């Protein structure tokens, strides 16, 4: 199952969308990401790609960086993976 | 058109699993050094470009530090990723 936020994100180029457009990334997680330099969705895409799309390493990085729980990191990973399948 | 045919072929379509050598400015010598440092697919270099927030100075310096690229090579590589992003990101 997936949220509408996921489906909205995977359907279109992300351009300059903020980090909060990513599935799983709510207001709390977004503030922390912004505070650490990840202010737009594409910067988080960048990390996903530097980590060679590795699910375990990306979800752990998201936990260490902004405190995402398992569901939140699962949803964020899945939205980036499906976005890449469509556009990359 | 003053770009390389490599640039044009790269920016014309999604990059998928293209090797790092498909990037403009990345010949066999630079490509090997990038591959040895774990940057084996073009999208991994895109990743670094994006984590650096598309900053030319930071990205070109990273490329120089990582594979020894010269100014022309690093400018070609940045320009190709910049225009790819403008087209597809």
């Amino acid at each position: 199952t997936t949220s509408q936020k996921h489906r909205d994100f995977v359907a279109e180029p992300m351009g300059e969308k903020p980090v909060g457009s990513l599935a799983g990334i709510g207001e709390v997680l977004g503030k922390k990401l912004e505070e650490r330099g990840f202010d737009k969705a594409y910067v988080v895409l960048g990390q996903f790609l530097v980590l060679k799309k590795d699910e375990d390493l990306f979800r752990e990085w998201l936990k260490d960086t902004c405190g995402a729980n398992a569901k939140q990191s699962r949803d964020c990973f899945g939205c980036l993976r499906e976005w890449c399948d469509a556009f990359l």
